[PDB]
């Protein structure tokens, strides 16, 4: 991988792995999402910052600051099969005090045809108390320098999927998927549960029999609360339609909300 | 990745993810399992194996019958960090009529230096009844001119580690996590639960002060019985032993049938 002659972006390539795909042999939606991961991390490299968190400067890490996720929307237009390269396009753009944006841009490396988008909403929050804190512009300043000035958005039209209020499904559900708990291999580096193992647990509760005939071509989910090692989840699911339907990840006791989404999926 | 020059071997380099990596910011066990599968899918494709199965050829295929695996054993000496690069090499060799067994080396890029080594044993299977039926030796033939003919072992030593009988653990477990289901992710392309599954599943009883204060050196495992997309499984473990050693179980909750068995090494940071 390696950031643009202009500095303001970072091109990574990825070759399909055999275990990375489902049953059609091309990258599960938990592929894409992980490589969406790691060209982010690689392009945090790139730009100096340290590996000891992610993207945080010196003066967040001396405030004991994070970046956190609120929101991932991912588009695929066609996965990529097995085998085949994938490169993959991310830039960073702030969005005044409230936080940042993460976009990707997915291309197949023969063609250089858009194959997938992807953005991504963050907030600075305090890794011990929890809390989306008062910071102060000297902060943003550091950053600033790694970002494109002008508008750059991987979804440009104002009012469209990515920004979409997602409403609290309402009991009952029509579909469920109880008791879900994380294991080790769910884990980062921090023993914090990893963002994709979220997607996997909101589409546990989609029937095997739309998995079957359908392709899943977009997903948005917003993150609440995090899952604890401990936590124990259940996955729900309600047709709202193409097939959309409408999630929510709740904790199995008292029904805490940790995430809720949506998903759109067409016939194969 | 390539074939090596006398087209009896197959190398491919990886650069260890920010999400493969553990605490320690080095490669899980199962990251690197997961390595040593994809290393062994690319050498069977080299060769002109199809994608339609794993290194099926189209004899076997015609028998519906498939390579599966009977026991994986991994030693690591040193885990890759985060954004090293480790080249992993693998070959098969016959071991007769019994079955057949795929050894890898993996390296420091850097250095050159041996990391780790890891062997399995595979049966052929009928797909569909699950035997491990009669097969005529013309099925041999066809993968013969792929496996090097004189020995060559990455576990040498008289009475190594990784062809040791594993006993089954007794209860009450020392140790014990219950109610483990698989998701759509632990499936492959098959609709299968992936070999490497169960490796995290072992490993979900071993205590959280032993994954904090050691490093795992040394993993066997038996595979007896798939676990069904829709079986729950616990996982059992008891310690046996400045080394840790443990012996494992993994049952279906169901009635207690064994999927698997093992034993672990661990040593102190
Ligand atoms: N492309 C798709 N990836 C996944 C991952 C989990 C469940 C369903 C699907 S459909
Ligand atoms: N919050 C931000 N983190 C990064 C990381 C890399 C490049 C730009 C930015 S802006
Ligand atoms: N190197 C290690 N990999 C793993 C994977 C799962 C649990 C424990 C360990 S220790
Ligand atoms: N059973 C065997 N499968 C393969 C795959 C690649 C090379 C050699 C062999 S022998």
């Amino acid at each position: 991988g390696s950031l643009t002659e202009d500095g303001l972006s970072y091109k990574e390539k990825f070759v399909v792995r055999s275990y990375e795909v489902g049953s059609n042999k091309t990258a599960t939606v938990e592929t894409i999402a992980n490589l969406l991961q790691e060209v982010g991390c690689n392009h945090a490299q790139s730009v100096g910052f340290s590996t000891d968190g992610f993207a945080t400067t010196t003066t967040m890490r001396k405030l004991h600051l994070i970046w956190v996720t609120a929101r991932m929307h991912i588009e695929i237009y066609k996965y990529p099969a097995w085998g085949d390269v994938v490169e993959i396009e991310t830039w960073c753009q702030s969005e005044g005090r409230i936080g940042t944006r993460r976009d990707w841009i997915l291309k197949d490396s023969v063609t250089g045809e858009v194959t997938g988008r992807a953005t991504s909403k963050w907030v600075m929050m305090n890794q011990d108390t929890r809390r989306l804190q008062k910071v102060s512009d000297d902060v943003r300043d550091e950053y600033l320098v790694f970002c494109p000035q002008e508008p750059r958005l991987a979804f440009p039209e104002e009012n469209n999927r990515s920004l979409k209020k997602i409403p609290k499904l309402e009991d009952p559900a029509q579909y469920s998927m109880i008791g879900l708990k994380p294991r080790r291999a769910d884990l980062d580096m921090n023993q914090h549960v990893n963002n994709v193992t979220y997607i996997g647990w909101v589409l546990e509760s989609i029937p095997q029999e739309i998995v079957d005939t359908h392709e899943l071509q977009v997903i948005t989910l917003d993150y609440r609360r995090e899952c604890q090692q401990d936590d124990v989840v259940d996955s729900l699911t309600t047709t709202t339609s193409d097939s959309q339907f409408l999630h929510l990840l709740r904790l199995s006791g008292d029904g805490q909300e940790i995430n809720r989404g949506t998903t759109l999926w067409r016939k194969k």
